[PDB]
């Protein structure tokens, strides 16, 4: 296999369908990564794989943070720290240190561990660098979030040094042998709701030149709607043959819709999370598990899925589980849930190779809303 | 298969090993009994079948607290509840409400819901039906604990009542068609540390006649060298032909020396507890995984253990995952604590049946102890 090889099989408008071809596997696109912090939560990696994961992504500033980057290195990287032998995203750390940590320059940023008090730093230089310790096989370039709203000159100068430290990031990339040769590295749109920065961020991006491209700032509170005219003019910007990728990005309904939108690549620790915290995911919408009307539900979380969760379990076990705080509760439901995302996932793809994804789309929209 | 049939394949002094055929499975004694209180905690049933547990128990108290006895026996049983189709022996609920709740009497007991605060009732009647109701295998007799220490007369009281209670679980077990056909019934010996009242309550539980005996009453404080001179004279006061069940003991030395005195059957929840917690038992001692001197052990938690964490998982992803308070860590520790408990217990069936446990005990503690 080759370090990096994107091919799209099958289109539908803007929609793609394909693989993206790494030395540690393939990817089938579009494809769905759950959230690992230091484990996915509640799950072995084995039983993440079954559920059709090709890829995870490693939150970089929960594995900096703890047990360390170096001690990962030390221990054999984050592929043999975490038993998972496929490809590995890791983002570049820095949303996390905006919305968990507590001073900000053009070099990069400090900050306090949320955690310890202990303090620490973040540039593009370090973020490729913790990125490269941990072994990751996709690499986020380091950027600055823009917080929304956004005035259009905080947006324009947010923009434009993440681009500044997107060349950063390809260069720190560039000048390590064994990263640069074995592992691919994706820069990130900024430019918030405006579509003259978007464009001008996905000019310079193409110029510095990236193996994907990643539409940031978006779920940032701006509502579906807005997230969707974001994209209708955004993506096109992005080179059409490489991966485009929507970050923190997982309501299903919201992945149809950016799939439609012609993104490749999505990740969300909605699953997971609201998993441990009773929420399921089924074809006709998501259902609180928690609620008595399902204390005696013989029925298992969807009655369609293919998971091993609802080959077994019904929704009034998983309920009383759930509500007498039992691990095994959130076990189940975690399972169930990135099972669901992946049949999704599949399903997506199925529709685009064989050109019904439209009327897919409008099948799955009216039966998950009604 | 039949209701229940106990035989005793080989014999090396006080210690025994051999079957119990029920309808449900085949449990190969000396038995370890891994603990649930809805679920084993943070594991699939599957899991505990698969580190070779034969049977297990479940927490009457717990579970007629959440979900409680009649919406399990809607659900289909205890079986079908917690996707366990082996043997279940169910405790009666008396200890719990002893030491967990908040009125007693030769009737029985009432007590407050230590959740909730609703009250709720249990006597020899009421604790038969609910094991009906939860549908288990081994019913256990409802008695009345004795404090330790206890004075000659409290003792004598307490064990007392107990006997007439033993009666009265009896006579309730017979009275139900589908139980007395299906299940068995353990009657529990009481008498504190006196030989005089080990007798007559032993004398007591073989005139009504029960289908295997427990020694209860013991592991409440007295230690470990208290515990075995009480098993010296109490063991053989019970029924030579029918199974002998030491309850909440489990510490690895305290099985064995109880095997070396006659005792069939164990239930501790030690090895999934202290799991959750940071110890992992190993031939050569308990460890606690969180001490900092497994930060960077890549070595597994035993290194003759034949489980499946020891055979992917380091000491040090363990630590790391246990001191971040990661789900995965809880489950990892409890699997291998669980796995090595069943694989103490096929060792001591072996060493029986091949008329070496004496020498196995002698080579087990110079090593654990070391
Ligand atoms: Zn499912
Ligand atoms: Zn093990």
């Amino acid at each position: 296999r080759p370090r990096f090889s994107f091919s799209i099989a099958a289109r539908e408008g803007k929609a793609r369908t394909g693989t993206i071809e790494m030395k540690r596997g393939v990817i089938r696109t579009p494809a769905f990564m759950p959230v690992g912090t230091a484990a996915v939560k509640a799950l072995k990696p084995e039983t993440v794989r079954a559920t059709g994961a090709d890829i995870i992504l490693g939150n970089t500033y929960h594995l900096m943070l703890r047990p360390g980057a170096e001690r990962i290195a030390k221990l054999g990287g984050l592929h043999s720290f975490m038993g998972w032998d496929r490809p590995i995203l890791t983002d570049s750390g820095g949303y996390q240190v905006m919305s968990l940590s507590s001073k900000q320059s053009e070099e990069g940023v400090t900050f306090k561990s949320h955690l310890d008090g202990s303090r620490h730093m973040l540039s593009p230089e370090r973020s490729i660098e913790i990125q490269h310790l941990l072994g990751s096989d996709i690499v986020m370039a380091f950027d600055e979030c823009t917080p929304y709203p956004a005035t259009p000159s905080r947006a324009a100068s947010s923009m434009e040094r993440s681009m500044r430290w997107a060349k950063r990031s390809r260069d720190a990339f560039d000048s390590r042998k064994e990263q640069a040769e074995n592992a691919a590295l994706f820069g990130i749109q900024q430019g918030s709701v405006f579509e003259n920065l978007r464009q001008q961020s996905a000019d310079a991006l193409a110029e510095i030149g990236f193996d994907g491209y990643a539409v940031g700032g978006l779920a940032v509170g701006e509502g579906q709607d807005e997230m969707f005219r974001v994209l209708d003019f955004s993506v096109p910007m992005l080179p059409d043959d490489k991966p485009h990728y929507l970050m923190g990005v997982g309501k299903p309904d919201d992945i149809v819709g950016a799939v439609e939108r012609g993104i490749d690549m999505f990740d969300c620790v909605l699953p997971t999370r609201s998993g441990r915290n009773g929420q399921a995911f089924t074809w006709d919408g998501p259902i609180n598990i928690r609620n008595a009307r399902f204390s005696e539900d013989l029925k298992p979380l969807d009655s369609e899925c293919h998971c091993a969760v609802c080959q077994k379990w019904s929704r009034a076990c998983i309920h009383h589980l759930i509500r007498a705080g039992e691990i095994l509760g959130a076990m189940l439901m975690t399972e169930h849930n990135i099972a669901f995302y992946q049949q999704l996932m599949q399903k997506i793809r199925d529709s685009i190779s064989e050109g019904r994804f439209s009327q897919f789309a409008q099948d799955f929209r009216a039966r998950y809303f009604a």
